[PDB]
RNA sequence: AUCCUUAUGCACGGGAAAUACGCAUAUCAGUGAGGAUUCGUCCGAGAUUGUGUUUUUGCUGGUUUAAUUAUAA
């Protein structure tokens, strides 16, 4: 419910990130770090791991892209 | 005044390599290159593209016989 509410009003709270990535994602991001401040405190190398479901030994994942982390 | 730490320059002495060292009126790159993870995160400067030489650069060493002149007539 919170996440869906953020996606509606997010263009007000974070107009830039919803412009680059889009609101459906930025809502998920901000939704994770639980604010704009706490998400801007995050280094950029830690941002790509957010949507990553989980890592487990039998998953068997090497992409053709070379992406280790899909967020 | 002695003693010590870091960085840089010159240098005696001792090693290792030359699939190794460079170059660019060229593209990006701490305003994040390239990776790593135990999935929470963690490390933090090169990567592309073209090219020169690379069983080799410079320098060296070895091997393939003077003049003068003497007899008793």
């Amino acid at each position: 419910d919170i996440g869906q509410y953020i996606a509606s009003k997010i263009s007000i709270i974070a107009p830039n990130v919803c412009f680059l990535v889009g609101p459906e994602i930025a809502a998920q991001l901000i939704a994770h770090a639980g604010g704009v401040l706490e998400f801007s405190r995050i280094p950029s190398c830690n941002i790509a791991s957010i949507g990553k479901n989980k890592h487990l030994s039998h998953e068997l994942h090497t992409l053709e892209s070379g992406v280790r982390q899909e967020g």
